[PDB]
């Protein structure tokens, strides 16, 4: 149910696009495009999901990472999204994220932004 | 420098073990073993790192995910670590993490733990 | 504008109630009632807000704390909300929060939940 | 034990100073001085702590807020620290924090930094 539900195109609350394949082994592979920040076009993502989730109505735990380097830009930063997939007619991936920039040691205290993204199958 | 510095075995501040290969393409692949929580033995990890970091003394941004399912246990949860690699004689990976459990919608507000891990090359 | 806008009753996305007075000195004082977790009735809150915010269209930074002890219950925990007030016809307080429980040292790694609350003037 | 243990001067891992009084009613009052960021001299803090903590060896949950406005500077930002006090010969306040800046709606996704501070009675 989770494998067959996660694979595809997802859209966050504004204008970012998350394209993912959920493998039978628990792998997440695809691309991410952010409409905000120091980013242009698609970036590689990889992650993991629970490939045997509970059947009690609980969501499916997952996470993925994007390092913000591609052929066009390098922001010297990486975001991880940690969350859960919720199935049904209004399917959702509800996440919180951590965006860490490469910094000097003196600036390390301010290296990491935190936020949240909600993904849907329709933009 | 970052590719040649990240690959290997890392140990957190207590008793967890992070085994990773940093690929030329920006990939992180390996295994994680936690000495705490609902976990036993090794779990698959995958992630991304900045494969062309700044040369100004800044750290190398990275992140990875573990879904807490293996052949022994399934915690129905996933952790993402977001952080930076700092090179030199006392090499470090400094991270913050988000641990999301699969929950019901009613319990989603309490789905996610936050913390921090510091990894070194010596335990 | 911020002082005259923050004072009053606020409601989160589900069923919690945030009653606050914004003082001229930057103080936040009031009570919080949560409809979830180990909580019953009202709890004291105190916090701070920027009493001279920017006039460029930016929000007003603020934060507050609740320790989850009152005359009825003690959860041995505390939540801090950090966020910004956004004025106008659809006024909002957009927050992220950290909920720390008192733990043993062995369990400290799992002491802290993270989430987000959006408050409006209408439930 | 917690009331008699929290009151006083605390120092973080680098060069910040946290001066606090823990009241019998659960109040935290005092001043904070940061050696980093857009900050100079002392700022008002207020917070809450569990004034009847568990006696089983668990820490004492607490939190506080600083809005980064004083007579010298206004950063248009606020930090909340959420954590626990650990008593004994090497007393500690272990915290995680959220630093929210006032932003435009377009920039709200990057409003909030996350980190951690460990406070001791000796610098
Ligand atoms: O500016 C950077 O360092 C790289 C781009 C970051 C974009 C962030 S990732 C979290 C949030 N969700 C999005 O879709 N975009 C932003
Ligand atoms: O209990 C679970 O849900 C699975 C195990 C979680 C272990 C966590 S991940 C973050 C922290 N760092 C570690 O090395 N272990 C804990
Ligand atoms: O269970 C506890 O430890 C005390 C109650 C916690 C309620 C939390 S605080 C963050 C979130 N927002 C709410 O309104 N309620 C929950
Ligand atoms: O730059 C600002 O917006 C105001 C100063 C922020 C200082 C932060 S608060 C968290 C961390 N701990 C400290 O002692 N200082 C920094």
């Amino acid at each position: 149910a989770a494998e067959a539900g996660i694979t595809g195109t997802w859209y966050n609350q504004l204008c970012s696009t998350f394209i993912v394949t959920a493998g039978a082994d628990g792998a997440l592979t695809g691309t991410y495009e952010s409409c905000v920040g120091n980013a242009e076009s698609r970036y590689v993502l990889t992650g993991r999901y629970d490939s045997a989730p509970a059947t009690d109505g609980s969501g499916t735990a997952l996470g993925w990472t994007v390092a913000w380097k591609n052929n066009y830009r390098n922001a010297h930063s990486a975001t991880t999204w940690s969350g859960q997939y919720v199935g049904g007619a209004e399917a959702r991936i509800n996440t919180q994220w951590l965006l860490t920039s490469g910094t000097t040691e003196a600036n390390a205290w301010k290296s990491t932004l935190v936020g949240h993204d909600t993904f849907t199958k329709v933009k």
